[PDB]
């Protein structure tokens, strides 16, 4: 309803310093930011108050399968151990295996991630209970335009979901260019055109993918915001055209490097102008989900090439602003009417020193580990607890599941 938190370090955005002041939070909106010593509610003296991160790309319920696809090439992951486990999991496991997602990426200040999965009206209700954003998703496949009946699936989920709280929006999700057909992709754009909702594909993740982008191009991508995951192998040739058009690529580094897709060309495409953000991918293939580290790996990865690569201000962008631009929020910026979607982070810590360099810290030295996550005005995370569920019930749910679904 009303707060005020602070009396410490304040970091507005990704391009100013970090000033003493606090933040004036009511009906999860910041109503006013305090600049010195004021009076305020709860004090967080010693800690850096910044705006929250938005992870573009996940499979919520795979924490489920943390570890279970190791040393395998991807059509093995996908084809050989994925598959057969998906096939038992339950709308129940969808639930918990979210919850247990949120409580992952909480710790990491997180308020918002895009699910492309199914059961996805489980994995809502996850989202709804724990208190995170999130852009869900239903995965698209077919076979000649049989689609098993998944599209409308999404449907229903747009219709019981969208818009939920300002907290979740749906939008769609086929799997790729390769699973699904042609004519069905064009079917899809066309839904989500009709909607004006957002649709997120796996878009060039493998070398293997050849296929012309004008395909896509002429059927909807110009119109339809997309985050297209991934974009490894996608051609330069048209990095121009993806400029002025609501084309959001999700970087999942890990993910690339972990079944041996490579490293996308991300300074190149930043260089055009191209926007960008971060995502982890499913937790079967990165294993966490936590940005910060996919954040700082993403600037090593490009600084390889060159080191004045990916700037630390930069990646801070793509993992607050972006993110949160491209999934419809309201947030990334400490600002006066603006989400209050933030995150607290402990500075009396070794790798936070010198104090001199806070924000290069974050980026390039910082554990990833936060102090505290809010959403939606609301403590989603506080100094190792979650305030929004029973943690000890979800415990022993999970518990269960593990000897369930893995017998
Ligand atoms: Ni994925």
């Amino acid at each position: 309803h009303h707060m005020i938190i602070g009396n410490c370090l304040i970091l507005k955005d990704f391009s100013s310093e970090p000033f003493w002041g606090a933040v004036e939070i009511e009906n999860g909106t910041i109503k006013r930011v305090l600049q010195g010593e004021v009076k305020v509610d709860l004090d967080l003296s010693g800690k850096l108050v910044m705006p929250a991160l938005f992870n573009t790309h996940t499979h919520a319920p795979m924490t489920l399968l943390r570890g279970v696809a190791e040393d395998l090439s991807f059509e093995e992951w996908l084809f050989s151990k994925v598959l057969p486990i998906e096939d038992r999991l339950t709308e129940k496991m969808a639930y918990y295996g979210t919850i247990l997602a949120q409580m992952e990426m909480a710790r990491h200040g997180i308020a918002g991630f895009v699910d492309m999965y199914f059961h996805e009206e489980w994995i809502a209700k996850a989202v709804r209970d724990f208190g995170m954003r999130a852009l869900l998703t239903r995965g698209l496949v077919d076979s000649n335009g049989d689609d098993g009946g998944r599209l409308e699936e999404n449907l229903k989920l747009y219709n019981e979901w969208n818009g939920f709280e300002g907290r979740i929006f749906v939008g769609f999700g086929p799997h790729s260019p390769y699973l699904c057909s042609e004519e069905y992709l064009k079917r899809v754009f066309d839904t989500a055109k009709s909607l004006n909702a957002p649709v997120t594909i796996h878009l060039y993740e493998t070398s293997k993918e050849e296929y012309d982008l004008e395909d896509i191009l002429n059927i909807g991508l110009k119109e339809v915001k997309t985050i297209a995951a991934h974009c490894v192998h996608l051609p330069e040739r048209y990095f121009g055209v993806l400029k002025d058009i609501p084309f959001f690529v999700s970087h999942n580094p890990a993910s690339n490097l972990k079944l041996g897709n490579g490293i996308a060309p991300v300074q190149r495409m930043i260089e055009h102008g191209m926007k960008v953000t971060l995502g982890t991918d499913g937790a079967a293939s990165n294993n966490s989900l936590n940005l910060f580290f996919e954040m700082r790996l993403a600037s090593l990865l490009q600084k390889a090439q060159n080191p004045r690569n990916l700037d630390v201000n930069t990646c801070l962008k793509m993992v607050t602003y972006d993110g949160a631009q491209a999934m419809g929020f309201k947030s990334g910026k400490i600002e006066e009417g603006w989400n209050a979607d933030l995150v607290v982070i402990d500075l009396d810590l070794p790798e936070m020193f010198p104090v001199q360099n806070i924000k290069n810290h974050l980026v390039h030295a910082f554990s990833g580990e936060v102090f505290a996550t809010m959403v939606a005005g609301k403590w989603i995370y506080f100094d190792g607890e979650y305030p929004t569920i029973d943690s000890e019930e979800v415990k022993r749910e999970l518990a269960r599941i593990e000897k369930e679904l893995y017998s």
